[PDB]
C-alpha cells in the first residue's frame, strides 16, 4: 500500500517558529515550463511528475529526459529556499555528470508574475539549470 509517502518540503526557523513549506506549490502534473525551441520542461515541485517515470521529478522535453530524481531536501541557505534535484540523465559528454535542476526560491514578498520559475542560467557544461521562484512563502512575515 502506498500511503507512507512523507513528502515534506519544509523548513523550520526556531527564531520565529515559522515553517517555511512549499506544500501549496506541490502537484503532481507540476509546472509545465516552455523552453524556446520546443521543449516543454515537466517539472513538479517536490514530488514525482505525472508525465515522468515513478520517481522521477523533472523531465527536460517530449524525450522525458530525467533532470532530476524526486528531491524534498528543501535547504534555507542566505534565506533562500533552494531545491536540488540531483541524479538525472548521465551527460553523454560528460561522464559523472548528470542533468540536474538547481530551484532557487527566493524570498520575494514583493512577488510578481516572477511567481513562476524563471530560467535565469542554463548551464550545458555541467548539465545544470538554475531556475529562480520569485515567492512569499520563503519568507517570514514577521
Amino acid at each position: 500500500m502506498k500511503s507512507n509517502e512523507h513528502d515534506d518540503c519544509q523548513v523550520t526557523n526556531p527564531s520565529t517558529g515559522h515553517l517555511f513549506d512549499l506544500s501549496s506549490l506541490s502537484g503532481r502534473a507540476g509546472f509545465t515550463a516552455a523552453y524556446a525551441k520546443g521543449w516543454g520542461v515537466y517539472m513538479s515541485i517536490c514530488g514525482e511528475n505525472e508525465n515522468c517515470p515513478p520517481g522521477v521529478g523533472a523531465c527536460f522535453g517530449q524525450t522525458r529526459i530525467s533532470v532530476g530524481k524526486a528531491n524534498k531536501r528543501l535547504r534555507y541557505v542566505d534565506q533562500v529556499l533552494q531545491l536540488v534535484y540531483k541524479d538525472g540523465s548521465p551527460c553523454p559528454s560528460k561522464s559523472g555528470l548528470s542533468y540536474k535542476s538547481v530551484i532557487s526560491f527566493v524570498c520575494r514578498p514583493e512577488a510578481g508574475p516572477t511567481n513562476r520559475p524563471m530560467l535565469i542560467s542554463l548551464d550545458k557544461q555541467t548539465c545544470t539549470l538554475f531556475f529562480s521562484w520569485h515567492t512569499p512563502l520563503a519568507c517570514e512575515l514577521a
